[PDB]
């Protein structure tokens, strides 16, 4: 008979305004007009002039959640830990800011570890709370204007910056990424997990459903080897996804 199923509709959502979308495909006719650089009127661009004034600082990279640094530092060493034959060399931290991430776990982890960051104070600050450590580039880039060489990471890293991307960009970069992994390595994403999406439009961003995650992933050719939520996690939050990804 008619029955509940255990697809390709349409995702819905909002922005932060208020205002609703019957699809992701309205939305992005809606946020990617004109220059997407443009620091007033640009999607990318908005949100590079955002971070701009951000404090270089944990409390700054974590927008003022210090207190969560130890919890999802512990997750991510634990979901890392348990990927099947993970190589140990190289590797890359993207959307870095400050280093939060290289200098708390992969710095432990990797033999070498790469930064990819656009906002010129937060990489430098990065430059200097590494200092002495196993650190290799600097990359002053976008994730979407990144060239990253093919055959190199053993691990990447790409924790609260995806939500920057359009999914145009998020699909063309993620597959990007998969050329750069070596055979023993994956795609580390963590990100805010909604099945309807959230503009904030305040730092000119987007939440999104893990179902619209794996749309992105499928159409970049990227499978999921594993996935978790981040446990110990404070309930007033976003709920927080961790995927490996090949
Ligand atoms: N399009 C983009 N590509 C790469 N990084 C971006 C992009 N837009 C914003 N960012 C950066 O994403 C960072 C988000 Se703050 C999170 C920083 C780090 N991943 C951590 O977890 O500690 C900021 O440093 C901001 O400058």
């Amino acid at each position: 008979g008619p029955g509940s199923m255990p697809r390709n509709l349409p995702i819905s959502g909002r922005d932060t305004n208020g205002k609703t979308y019957r699809s992701t495909d309205e939305m992005w006719k809606a946020e990617l007009t004109g220059d997407l650089y443009d620091p007033e009127k640009g999607w990318y661009g908005k949100a590079l002039e955002y971070w701009r004034t951000v404090p270089a600082t944990v409390s700054g990279v974590l927008g003022g959640m210090d207190h969560v640094h130890d919890v999802d530092i512990e997750g991510s060493r634990n979901f890392i830990a348990s990927l099947p034959g993970h190589g140990t060399s190289r590797a890359l931290d993207c959307g870095a800011g400050i280093g939060r991430i290289t200098k708390n776990l992969l710095t432990k982890l990797y033999a070498t570890t790469d930064l990819l960051e656009p906002v010129k104070h937060m990489l430098e600050e990065a430059k200097r709370e590494l200092a002495g450590m196993p650190v290799g580039k600097f990359i002053l880039a976008s994730m979407e204007t990144a060239t990253l060489p093919p055959n190199t990471y053993d691990l990447i890293v790409i924790q609260w910056t995806a939500i920057y991307l359009t999914d145009a960009d998020f699909v063309k970069f993620f597959k990007h990424c998969q050329q750069a992994l070596t055979p023993n390595g994956y795609i580390f994403f963590k990100e805010n997990c909604s099945d309807r999406f959230l503009v904030d439009k305040e730092d000119s961003s987007l939440t999104r459903s893990d179902i619209h995650y794996k749309r992105l992933f499928n159409e970049s050719g990227v499978r999921v080897v594993k996935e978790a939520f981040q446990e110990e996690w404070p309930t007033d939050l976003f709920p927080l996804k961790m995927y490996a990804l090949k």
